[PDB]
């Protein structure tokens, strides 16, 4: 009844843009365009895009806008595959708890970066060792040795915490502190903060490619970007890679979509919205590869070699490249305070639906009018245990906890979860029902391209993915270090602490579901309860109720 609403369109296009755009457009995309074939990725880029992106998309923008309701209690087309929803708060507890620990290294960075000279510039520090052989000194960077040898001592083992590192748990500390005075009304107050953290990060990123295109030696820089390889569009892994991708940068199955949609108007233009969304976080990351390559070029430039040696993939490019390269700009604390505000930007934006996520389900699904008046309690009844669950990674054995969180918890689990919600809505409860309901909000049937791609394409999209997920598996390594056997079946614990939900929920559904025979126990427990519709009495009219 006072559930609330958006207010403008504005603020749900510009929270779902900083809620899609995270750091995965910034540090992955580049490297993988640079690999995988150089100008000739984004044909199988956007070639997967149009058929596994938007689709996905637009469904679960429709199933969340239908019935008003969270990740947890949409889910009355079939009660027994509840145990989806359930699926989709754990791997959200995980991504909620990581996350934050990434954001010291953005935090600390901006902090330690407002000084006249650059604590990482030359190698004369006490910390250093011998090999401080760089560029800018009057082979090992002297921008590695302060990464893990002053920011984080990194130890020789996974299970060698040696002390936590006070500074990182003062990033924290003011890291949750902001989280949570950022949400302390919700939709009333994260709506009117998404003007700033969600466009921001444009402008600095504009600032920072004109820089780098002004200077010298990055015109070099961007040819092996976007030079093609059409030789390398004829095989699978290039193709295997570009549906990964897709799938994870957009968002697909944390949750937050079919929360954000929960509070737009019935009669909301779901497809228009579905595609501009869509379209931008896409449109972002071949800007980001530009900005990225073109100092990297100078770079290259500068110490004359070719762009193969000065290129990586995530926390050594943000943390260990790219530091390293603004310091030979004439004024490098301005250029370097910029980039990591717009890192704390681009993560923070994310990490407000992670919290909203959590606090909507808690809230719908015990359901009172004394769990409405403090809701700000239950918002920082999560905010302190997010705290104190991520103390033992910021200790010196941080980074070999952050790895292992990230391609066990949050790899595949997702790829499951995406393939089962996607039969339980067209082929259990009837794809030919799903689209008179969407025709009921949109005003118009949907296009006859997104019939024929919810049915046969996309779901065939999913189980290559899932097929290429498991014939490439290798295990985890960081550098040369190898990860001892415990930690993989810890990981692998992990992964299946999420979609092992689903058939232990649907067998305690159906061990009460009163019946005769399991065929028919089964029958029911999986066709509409008697409250799906539209949660406004005004709106149903016809098929649904009268
Ligand atoms: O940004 C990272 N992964 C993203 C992600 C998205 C969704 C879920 C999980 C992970 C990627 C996954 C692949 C597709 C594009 N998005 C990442 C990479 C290396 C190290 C770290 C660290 F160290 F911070 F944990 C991170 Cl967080
Ligand atoms: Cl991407
Ligand atoms: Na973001
Ligand atoms: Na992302």
């Amino acid at each position: 009844l006072k559930r609330g609403n958006w207010g403008n369109q504005i603020e749900f296009v510009l929270t779902s843009v900083g809620y899609a755009v995270g750091l995965g457009n910034v540090w992955r995309f580049p490297y993988l365009c640079y690999r995988n074939g150089g100008g000739a990725f984004m044909f199988p880029y956007f070639i997967m895009l149009i058929f596994c992106g938007i689709p996905l998309f637009f469904m679960e923008l429709s199933f969340g806008q239908f019935a008003s309701q969270g990740c947890l209690g949409v889910w009355r087309i079939s009660p027994m595959f509840k145990g989806v929803g359930y699926g989709m708060m754990v791997v959200s507890t995980y991504i909620g708890i990581y996350y934050n620990v990434v954001i010291c290294i953005a935090f600390y960075y901006f902090f330690s970066s407002m000084t006249h000279v650059l604590p990482w510039a030359y190698c004369n520090n006490p910390w250093n060792t011998h090999d401080c052989a760089g560029v800018l000194d009057a082979r090992t960077s002297p921008s590695e040795e302060y990464w893990r040898l002053y920011v984080l001592k990194l130890s020789d083992d996974i299970g060698n915490f040696g002390e936590v590192r006070l500074p990182l748990l003062g990033c924290l500390g003011v890291s949750w502190l902001v989280v949570f005075l950022c949400l302390i009304r919700g939709v009333k107050s994260s709506g009117k903060v998404v003007y700033f953290t969600a466009t921001f990060p444009y402008v600095v990123l504009t600032i920072l490619f004109v820089r780098g295109v002004t200077l010298e030696g990055a015109f070099d820089g961007i040819m092996y970007y976007l030079t093609p390889q059409w030789d390398k569009i004829l095989e699978a892994k290039v193709w295997g890679d570009a549906a990964s991708q897709i799938f994870y940068s957009l968002g697909c199955a944390w949750g937050g979509l079919i929360t954000m949609a929960s509070y737009n108007k019935f009669h909301n233009n779901c497809y228009r919205d579905s595609v501009i969304i869509s379209i931008t976080n896409c449109a972002t990351s071949v800007y980001a590869g530009f900005v990225i390559f073109s100092i990297l070029g100078f770079m290259a430039n500068h110490l004359g070699v070719d762009v193969s040696r000065v290129a990586d993939h995530g926390p050594g490019l943000a943390f260990v490249a790219y530091p390293e390269a603004l310091t030979l700009l004439p004024i490098s604390p301005l250029w370097s305070l910029l980039f990591f505000f717009m890192l704390i930007l681009l993560g923070l934006g994310t990490q407000f639906c992670l919290l909203e996520t959590l606090v909507t389900a808690i809230v719908d699904e015990v359901g009172n009018e004394w769990i409405l008046q403090k809701k700000t309690y239950v918002t920082l009844g999560v905010a302190v245990a997010g705290f104190l669950l991520g103390i033992p990674l910021t200790s010196q054995a941080g980074i070999y906890w952050l790895l292992l969180m990230d391609n066990y918890a949050a790899s595949f689990s997702l790829v499951v979860i995406s393939c089962i919600m996607c039969v339980a809505i067209m082929y259990i409860y009837g794809h030919r029902n799903y689209f008179q309901d969407i025709q009921m909000m949109l005003g118009f049937p949907p296009p006859l391209f997104f019939q024929i791609c919810w049915r046969f394409v996309s779901p065939a999209i999913i189980f290559f993915i899932l097929v290429f997920t498991v014939i490439q598996y290798q295990p985890i390594t960081y550098n040369h270090y190898q990860y001892p056997g415990w930690a993989v079946a810890i990981g692998f614990l992990m992964a299946l602490s999420s979609v092992l939900c689903i058939p232990l929920y649907a067998m305690f559904r159906l061990c009460r579901t009163d019946g005769d025979t399991l065929l028919q126990r089964l029958k029911n427990a999986t066709k509409p309860s008697r409250d799906w519709g539209p949660a406004l009495l005004e709106h149903r009219t016809g098929r649904y109720a009268p």
